């Protein structure tokens, strides 16, 4: 499964970049072109979604009661509940990743930067295993970037 690897890489780099603030060096593996502008798409749109959804994001974060990695292994079930209810679109998916970034910035504050990698993997696993076929019909991240062009 490569869609898992491509998605995980995009989600990881965006979350860590949000958490840290550095636009990261390093090679963007393979198929980097689509992944590069989805990440660039996430920079432009995802952070604004966080601004537009700040109240419930702060509320959700306060109720989740995140402290360590053993909390992360329980966030998936709440993620699966809030996310999988309804019909699929890219707005839901960019919202999913946006709150992951919100959680990532919080995790750094409480000095829990090592937990950003499970989160992104939990996010990635929740997305593909529930939206795989749809992501294939939408041509994956190509249809993502095509959707969010400016
Ligand atoms: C990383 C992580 C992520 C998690 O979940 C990510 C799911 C994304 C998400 C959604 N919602 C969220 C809320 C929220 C709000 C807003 N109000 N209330 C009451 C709540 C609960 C708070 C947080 C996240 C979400 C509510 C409605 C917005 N949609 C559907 C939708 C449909 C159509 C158009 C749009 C559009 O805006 O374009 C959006 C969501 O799927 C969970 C965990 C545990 C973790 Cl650790």
């Amino acid at each position: 499964d490569e869609l898992y690897r491509q998605s995980l890489e995009i989600i990881s780099r965006y979350l860590r970049e949000q958490a840290t603030g550095a636009k990261d060096t390093k090679p963007m593996g393979r198929s980097g072109a689509t992944s590069r502008k989805a990440l660039e798409t996430l920079r432009r749109v995802g952070d604004g979604v966080q601004r537009n959804h700040e109240t419930a994001f702060q509320g959700m974060l306060r109720k989740l009661d995140i402290k360590n990695e053993d909390d992360v292994k329980s966030l998936s079930r709440v993620m699966i509940h809030v996310f999988s209810d309804g019909v699929t679109n890219w707005g839901r998916i960019v919202t999913l990743i946006s709150f992951g970034a919100f959680v990532a910035k919080h995790l750094k504050t409480i000095n829990q930067e090592s937990c950003i990698e499970p989160l992104a993997e939990s996010i990635t696993d929740v997305l593909v295993r529930t939206k795989r076929d749809w992501l294939v019909k939408q041509r994956g991240w190509d249809g993502f970037v095509e959707f969010f062009h400016v």
